[PDB]
């Protein structure tokens, strides 16, 4: 059966294989899984990361984010910031060790991304981001 | 910080696959977790419970249970996990049946844009194979 022109199928097989390889890579190099890495990278980039905000950004459901954030808490990479004395909700933050992890693992993330796009011309990269965002806009409508 | 997520193709791809996933399948006699696992197994060979649990953000116990259930249903065999021919058929048939959702997804795309999308996705899959 031909699913070459099946966008969902193509994108899912691409994403799944990339994620599986990354699971191995991050685990062997840094002792964390791919999903742990995705969350750490979100925490380094954004402010007031609730579980909701991390889920919105990554597309993983809240249960998945919550379970991973708990693991990262146990590994002492993140801590829950209650903001007890502030007119705002709790937030998840990197600990000092989680920040160090990000510092060292981000170089590896950057190299893998460079590798993924090795054969792309500059305009092809631009075209790629535009088309993914168009897809991302339609999905939000479905 | 060091990485701009908005211009990080790895991140956009993975997010889009997840977002497409949370949006038929009960039609074919399996639930969401079963479908997600089937999908992962279709993407690459000799998967492990550990890897699947990682990338799906699921606990190992849940993954193991679901894997067993898919064994019983004749979709999987076995620790390297692979799809049976019938597991692979399930993925293709259920995808082929869901074609109307694909047309909806690509509604705002001209033919030239669809062509570009598939050209670019193919470059990406080719490269992932080499990584």
């Amino acid at each position: 059966i031909n699913i070459d022109r099946h966008a969902t199928a193509q994108i899912n097989m691409l994403a799944n294989k990339l994620m599986l390889k990354s699971s191995t890579a991050y685990t062997q190099k840094f002792g964390i899984g791919m999903t742990e890495w995705r969350i750490i990278s979100v925490l380094s980039s954004a402010s007031d990361c609730s579980v909701q905000k991390i889920s919105d950004i990554l597309g993983l459901d809240k249960a998945a984010v919550s379970r991973t954030v708990k693991k990262l808490e146990e590994k002492k990479y993140i801590e829950v910031n209650g903001h007890s004395e502030d007119k705002r909700t709790y937030a998840i933050n990197l600990t000092e060790m989680g920040q160090e992890l990000y510092e060292v693992a981000s170089d590896f993330a950057i190299e893998r991304e460079k590798q993924l796009l090795e054969e792309f011309e500059e305009a092809e990269k631009d075209q790629l981001f535009i088309l993914l965002k168009k897809l991302r806009n339609k999905v939000d409508q479905m």
